[PDB]
DNA sequence: TTCAAAAGAAGCGGAGCTTC
């Protein structure tokens, strides 16, 4: 009540009365804000914050005495402090340029003098600073305070906001540009994840200067103010920093690529710093001085990263006691720089590391346009890894004189899909490069013998790092494979790392012997593992040699397993005990483990089953169409493109088609996840269309080694064994590209038929600039749509199995639908607010609800279970950040322009994402989850999802733990989870209170196609409720199953390697059974238990 | 309709329709 007088005495001058009944210019700062209970931000209260800063940062004693810390951080050192001073400097041309713009604004329009005479402009998308300025004679001008200390915010994010952006992918460019996923041009994706979208680069900037101002939102201001304030704050040092070109503005103009999308959208890209410069040592110094509690900073030592309360981007959501558990667990962690991988590094050199694991010099006419652009991207890629590795190699360097012995731990946090995400976008969890060079793995092995467990750990972390398979075969037949490796081909790059680890020196051909000796097997893990086994042979101490080489437990095809373990409902089928052997869990065979497996049983895993699924159905798709002699000269052209380009389909001269496990890897996986067809057949056509814009420059880099060379030969020469040989693929090539671009499949009434496009592809081809666009992407994806996809679904379907399908749909219509009638709701309940606010003459429309009408709309909806809970997860499916619950802007900048979205914490609707969010969640999420927080946890192991790096003295016990871990986690029942809040929304939902978009949107979901058009409520609401009939009956499948699965002995080795397989000791023996006998006894079991429930 | 985060700009006027 008092907090009134409080944040008017830190701020007695600005402009209006702190008080919303009030007649005059109104401050709504003052009414949005108050002073916190303890201090936030110690520039609050400061009369000049950029001298108050600049002078803390000006020498390490007057920082520590700032700050009140008796020691800083060592890397605020004299060169650094020299960086800062110089930025101190700047800061004040942005606050310089921030002054200039305000005073255009109160000139134009005569702004400043209506606001003088009452005109409300304080309230307008444009005038919302005026709330924080003070009258100065005939005009105003900006209060000092809050104008500085947001300087120094737009400073702090001007330094590390690129190092914190989200990774974007296509579906998200997809979503901001308004294209279609399967037609974006070459390398608009990348446009797009190397700049910010408005939105991201104010909402980033908001939040950084909200926070730094170290005030409390008022929970009964209008959000209008206390997110708008700082947004109009966020808004004009953007559009300052674009003056002063620390960032640069590029307004992406959709109409040059899609001739009828009118979206014209801005990128916002900050001017990097060289790579040099002394501030990326240490580019937190302004955070760490003007936060109390600082986010942004690196934890050295015993200095532990806090536990967030909170699911990442879902503050609706805590995060269980089991998960903060877990996310402790992996905070404590101590990460290691491993010094010669560092060294490597640098010796090596940017520009070889480029040239080595990325696409090195790019001459851009011997490069295809498109080609020349993923390779710009692969670039990218490993050069802002090589730059943020060695700027955090730069701050560990000035903490201690031995960079390997100071402790780095890593703050995470749980995401929407319960998984533990390290922050940040370059870390161990995230980049490759850095996972070989910061490593928690550390081990000391007697590697003195070499017929010792030490050795045989060691050999299988080699082996692993150089791409053996090593799940695949025994220890024993690995061991003879590694060495088989390193005593032939990898033999000269050994002898090279010998080298380096004795002079510290690398020939200039060091590239070549590298990338010739790894071929296929080239990665930064690889590099690891020649690296230490070099290391090994010069050891002086072999009985004692430390090293951080890791075995990583890996889930066997993760995803699709987890899923027939966890939703898979009926009676068990011999096809889905063979099916689910092939991901590590056997029955009736104590001990057995992966490597066991797949050398004496069973070779295909779920990915190669599924392949030779597809080719059945491929083959039966032939039979009836058998005389259709267009339509198979059509299936033929494909399978000779895909032939063509792709390493894994092959067609043989006797027309033979071989498929390898590879092609169905991405579509099992994200086709569990709800994934469609025709996303499936674009990725592929993708694939497709990568290789050929590729082999267009080979022909560019053959034309100018020999103008001489055939056009065949140039496109073909490495793919064939003579002149005319080469021919002919030319001939496959223009053949394959003319008919699948002019002749498309189209269904109809059940039946395939061939329709002309009348844009079939014409003309000479020109390797530089060659493109496959538009109408004929469309074409070549229609083609691989019905005739390679929709074979490849029916074979994934029938290899994961029906039942699996069938509980996935159901999860995914009912977790719709519940999203439906909360987003819905929540619309209606904030449009009623809206209305009553229309009479409140305090009121302007713009200003939208305060947070404490909008928590009490959320909480009205807690008797529709927005959550679901398993006991150790809560999910919040529907949980989203969006715009079209205000429809409205925010704020803008005082030119008018970079106008934000209010957007608002909102239910909306779930689509599929129900699917990957239980499986994902209660699956690899639950797993690790678990094996963090167990009895006997690992330490010191790197977990990244569905697999765990562990160091080579606890391969073993670690494995053990994570297929026990695997075993609590397939206790779970996801569908019974969604069963519990779905029929609690059952009982409160009123379909009738829908309106007819949200009734029409519960329809798709719930009725059949027919039934769609003209349904009554009490129609769609039977509908609904039969769902959660069928979800009931699941659920109580799922539950049997699982408990019938554990009376039986069990060996489970999902998270395969080393193996080391986890036992149930179920005392039901099930050996010497064929999986048809044992299906039958399952069965008896289910049967049994079935009727252990009704009496 | 795969998940892990959203996301057009800008004149005139003072919101929100409008044209690109």
């Amino acid at each position: 009540e008092e907090l009134k007088e409080g944040i008017d005495a830190v701020y007695p001058s600005l402009v209006g009365t702190a008080d919303s009944k009030a007649e005059g210019i109104k401050n709504y700062f003052k009414l949005s804000f108050t002073l916190p209970e303890e201090q936030k931000s110690r520039t609050v209260g400061s009369e000049a914050p950029l001298k108050d800063v600049a002078q803390a940062l000006s020498s390490r004693a007057r920082y520590e005495l700032f700050t009140e810390k008796e020691t800083a951080n060592p890397a605020f050192n004299g060169e650094v402090i020299k960086r800062y001073k110089e930025l101190m400097e700047h800061g004040e041309g942005i606050a310089d340029i921030l002054r200039s713009r305000l005073a255009k604004f109160l000139n134009t329009k005569d702004v400043g003098k209506r606001f003088a005479q009452g005109t409300e402009a304080n309230r307008w998308v444009g005038g919302k600073l005026l709330n924080i300025v003070e009258q100065d004679g005939d005009t105003f001008k900006y209060n000092e305070q809050l104008l500085q200390t947001a300087v120094l915010a737009g400073l702090q994010w001007r330094l590390t906001a690129t190092s914190n952006t989200a990774i974007k992918d296509a579906k998200d460019v997809a979503a901001i540009t308004g294209i279609d996923q399967a037609l974006l041009p070459e390398g608009l994706v990348e446009q797009f994840d190397t700049g910010m979208t408005l939105t991201e680069a104010v909402s980033s900037l908001a939040q950084k200067i909200e926070s730094y101002w170290g005030l409390s939102r008022n929970p009964n201001a209008p959000l209008g103010y206390t997110k708008g304030i700082p947004t109009a704050m966020a808004a004009e040092i953007l559009a300052a920093f674009v003056e002063s070109t620390d960032v640069v503005e590029n307004i992406v103009d959709m109409s040059e690529i899609d001739p009828d999308n009118k979206k014209t959208i801005g990128l916002y890209t900050i001017t990097e710093l060289d790579s040099f410069d002394p501030i990326n040592s240490f580019p937190t110094a302004i955070e760490e001085a003007v936060l109390v509690n600082p986010t942004e900073k690196m934890f050295f030592g015993d200095d532990i990263p806090p536990v967030a309360n909170t699911q990442l981007r879902n503050p609706a959501v805590r995060n269980t006691p089991e998960q903060k558990a877990a996310l402790k667990a992996e905070q404590a962690t101590e990460f290691y720089v491993h010094t010669p991988m560092v060294q490597f590094y640098e010796t090596l050199g940017k520009d070889r590391i480029l040239e080595l694991m990325g696409a090195g010099t790019l001459n851009k006419e011997l490069l295809n346009d498109n080609h020349a652009k993923s390779l710009e991207g692969k670039n990218r890629s490993v050069e802002d890894s090589y730059n943020q590795l060695f700027s955090v190699i730069e701050q560990v360097r000035a903490q201690s004189e031995d960079i390997s012995t100071v402790p780095i731990h890593y703050a995470y946090n749980m995401t929407r899909v319960g998984r533990m995400q390290m922050l940040g976008k370059y870390n161990p969890q995230s980049a490759k490069l850095v996972r070989e060079a910061i490593l928690p793995t550390k081990a000391t092995l007697d590697l003195s013998n070499q017929n010792n467990e030490d050795f045989s750990a060691f050999q299988l972390g080699l082996a692993q790092a150089l791409d053996i398979k090593v799940h695949t075969m025994t220890r024993e037949v690995m061991s003879d494979e590694l060495t088989k490796l390193l005593e032939g081909n990898l033999k000269p790059a050994i002898d090279m790392m010998v080298e380096f680890n004795t002079t510290g020196s690398l020939p200039e051909n060091a590239v070549d012997v590298l990338n010739t000796a790894l071929g296929d097997r080239k990665s930064f893990v690889a590099l690891m593992a020649l690296m230490e086994y070099s290391r090994y042979l010069v050891a002086e101490d072999k009985s004692a040699f430390v090293t951080p080489l890791y075995v990583e437990a890996d889930g066997v095809t993760n995803g699709p397993i987890n899923a027939m373990m966890l939703m898979t409902g009926g009676l068990f089928t011999p096809d889905w005990i063979r099916n689910i052997a092939k991901g590590g869990l056997f029955i009736g065979s104590p001990n057995k483990t992966m490597n066991e497996h797949r050398s004496t049983a069973d070779n295909n895993d779920l990915y190669q089953a599924s392949t030779n699924a597809l080719m059945e159905s491929l083959g039966k798709l032939r039979s009836n169409y058998a005389s259709n002699m267009p339509i198979q000269s059509q299936i033929d052209s494909l399978l000779s493109l895909m032939d063509l380009f792709l390493p894994d389909i092959n067609l043989g001269e006797n027309g033979a088609l071989e498929l390898k496990r590879g092609i169905a890897k991405n579509p099992l996986t994200i086709t569990i996840y709800g994934s469609g067809a025709r996303g499936i057949a674009g990725k592929l056509v993708s694939s497709v269309t990568d290789a050929i814009y590729e082999r267009m420059s080979d022909v560019l880099k053959a034309r100018a080694k020999d103008p001489n060379i055939s056009a065949a030969m140039a496109m073909f020469g490495k793919q064939a064994a003579s002149e005319a040989h080469a021919e002919e693929l030319l001939a496959r090539f223009l053949k394959d590209m003319e008919t699948l671009t002019s002749t498309v499949p189209v269904k109809r009434k059940g039946v395939l038929e061939l329709q002309s496009t009348g844009t079939g592809a014409k003309g000479k081809i020109n390797p530089k600039t060659y493109t496959i666009k538009g109408e004929q992407l469309k074409a070549l994806q229609e083609n691989m749509l019905h005739f390679f996809v929709e074979p490849l679904r029916n074979g994934i379907t029938q290899t994961v199995g029906e039942s699996l399908v069938y509980s996935t749909e159901q999860l995914q219509k009912a977790t719709q639908i519940q999203s439906v009638v909360l987003e819905d709701m929540f619309k209606q309940r904030v449009q009623e607010k809206l209305a009553e606010k229309a009479k409140d003459p305090t009121w302007k429309k713009g200003d939208f609800l305060t947070q404490k009408e909008l928590n009490d709309i959320q909480a009205s909806l807690n008797n529709l279970a927005p959550m679901i809970e398993t006991g150790s997860q809560t999910f919040y499916i529907a949980g989203s950040e969006n715009a079209e619950v205000a429809n409205q802007v925010l704020a803008t900048n005082l030119d008018d322009r970079m106008r934000v979205p209010m957007s608002i914490y909102a239910p909306a609707q779930a689509g599929v994402a129900g699917i990957p969010f239980m499986t994902i969640g209660t699956g690899d999420g639950m797993m690790m989850q678990t094996l963090s927080t167990m009895k006997g946890a690992p330490k010191n192991t790197l977990k990244i999802f569905d697999g765990m790096n562990i160091g080579l003295n606890d391969i073993t016990d670690a494995s053990r733990k994570a297929n026990e871990a695997v075993y609590t986690s397939w206790q779970g029942n996801p569908i019974k989870n969604v069963y519990e809040s779905y029929a609690k929304f059952m009982k409160n939902v009123d379909f009738s209170k829908l309106s007819p978009e949200a009734l029409e949107a519960i329809g798709k979901s719930a009725l059949e196609y027919d039934q769609r058009e003209n349904a009554t409520v009490d129609d769609i609401a039977n509908a609904a409720s039969l769902i959660e009939r069928n979800l009931r009956n699941i659920a109580l499948g799922v539950d049997i199953r699982h408990k019938v699965l554990d009376k039986v002995n069990l060996s489970i080795d999902q998270m395969a390697a080393v193996g080391a397989p986890y036992q149930n000791n179920g005392k039901i023996d099930l050996s010497n059974m064929t999986p048809e006998q044992q299906a039958d006894e399952l069965n008896k079991l289910f049967r049994e238990e079935l009727e252990a429930r009704k009496q």
